């Protein structure tokens, strides 16, 4: 099965323990199939694609010091990953659906400057992650040419293709967290396109989008104990639409998230860790380590549930509670709620090793082509939780 770790180039300049330098993240490669560098952007002038880090990818190297790890790994595929939500331009907020829109000239200048990018610094391929519109979220139309948009894309995606073909190039595809494929991608043709897509079947709730009730963010299977949920919002959802529109099985990859969502809790939150907990106010404090509002990584995760150095502390230091369904089809939750000497109330949804171990079970049934791990900067790469390294990347590699 293929093993596909995405690498978020922003991580290389953390400030702490989050910091992922080369050393650390050539520990990984022993489990990872492919190296998925993230992230170039759109120009906001004229769409061409860009590293939003010239200084680091470029100037110093950053994007040809991971693919020459190819030379440690002869069989590792390197690809540069287009815009997976990393692209952030509230100026240019259209850049994405203008792209789709574009004239010629345009489209020719993202596809060349694409490619320059892809062969210039030694990449085996190209992973379009692209930053469509996304579902709406519910609260307590997105897009009218959501048609058209999907027969551009469609017409982008060839036209990239092409480009591709003399020198051998990947070419990936990323369906990103709430990107609808219904609206989108014509998934039979792109099949003809495309050597793989990557499902990111995670962050399918998030404190940003969802700030007053908190629930499972990446589940397998519906949870029908999630009173109202929207039916579409889970894994096998996702991955049977693929496989019942025409795509290859072997050619998808499952995606699981390394980082948690975390909401911060009220008292009107209640006691029960099983969601949907109600009455939620937006994302939790930033981790000192991760430093987004709303995210944890798994080492934070692992360092607020219990250990022998919290597990008899109190208030604000007592550990966070494991709530875990038995049946496992729904996903990690690590929760403490307000109440007595707590003020502190936070309920986080993460895969830790064992549920990432089951999505990696579950993508073996289906007969998928692997797992799609996003990303390898929030995966526990200096061992802070157990002393094991990447201990999410081995849980799933075990499996496969
Ligand atoms: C793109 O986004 C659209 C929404 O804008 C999304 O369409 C939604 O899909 C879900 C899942 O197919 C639909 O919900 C189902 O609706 C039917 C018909 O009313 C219900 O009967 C279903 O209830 C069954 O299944 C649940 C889980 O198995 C059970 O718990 C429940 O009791 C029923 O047994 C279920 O609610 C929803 O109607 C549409 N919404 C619209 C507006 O079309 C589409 O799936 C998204 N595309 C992708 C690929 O994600």
């Amino acid at each position: 099965s293929n093993l596909v770790c995405y690498y978020d180039s922003s991580s290389y300049t953390r400030e702490g323990l989050g910091k992922l330098l080369n050393p650390d993240l050539e520990i990984a490669l022993q489990f990872c199939s492919h190296l998925v560098y993230g992230y170039a952007g759109l120009r906001g002038e004229n769409l061409q694609a860009y590293s939003m880090n010239e200084n680091l990818d470029i100037y110093k190297h950053q994007f040809s010091e991971v693919t020459s790890l190819k030379r440690k790994y002869p069989h590792l595929k390197v690809l540069l990953s287009v815009g997976g939500d990393h692209d952030i331009d509230p100026d240019h907020p259209n850049k994405y659906i203008d792209l789709l829109e574009g004239e010629k000239v345009r489209q020719i200048g993202f596809i060349r400057s694409a490619y320059e990018l892809v062969k210039t610094y030694g990449f085996d391929g190209l992973d379009l992650a692209y930053q469509f519109p996304k579902n709406k979220p519910r609260k307590v139309i997105v897009d009218p040419h959501a048609a058209l948009h999907k027969e551009q894309f469609t017409a982008l995606v060839r036209d990239v293709k092409d480009s591709l073909r003399a020198d051998g190039f990947l070419l990936s595809l990323t369906v990103l967290p709430n990107v609808n494929s219904t609206w989108y991608f014509d998934i039979p043709a792109l099949n003809g396109l495309v050597d793989f897509v990557n499902l990111a079947t995670f962050d399918f709730l998030t404190p940003a989008r969802n700030p007053e009730e908190a629930d499972y963010s990446a589940p397998i299977y519906h949870p029908d104990g999630s009173k109202d949920r929207l039916a579409h919002l889970n894994a096998d959802f996702q991955v049977e639409y693929w496989l019942s529109q025409g795509f290859p099985s072997n050619k998808i990859n499952l995606g699981v998230a390394t980082y948690g969502n975390a909401w911060k809790l009220t008292k009107d939150s209640g006691l029960e860790g099983v969601p949907v907990v109600p009455e939620t106010s937006g994302p939790a404090p930033e981790g000192f380590q991760s430093q987004k509002p709303g995210l944890l990584s798994y080492a934070e995760i692992c360092g607020k549930l219990s250990n022998p150095q919290n597990q008899f502390l109190k208030g604000n230091e007592s550990p966070l509670r494991r709530v875990s369904d038995p049946t496992k089809r729904f996903g990690g939750i690590a929760y403490r709620p307000v109440d007595g000497q707590i003020t502190e109330g936070i309920w986080v949804s993460y895969d830790d090793p064992d549920s990432a171990s089951n999505k990696a079970a579950y993508a073996r049934v289906k007969n998928l082509g692997g797992v799609a791990l996003f990303d390898l900067s929030y995966d526990d790469f200096r061992g802070q939780c157990s002393g094991d390294k990447y201990p999410i990347l081995r849980a799933i590699k075990y499996r496969l």
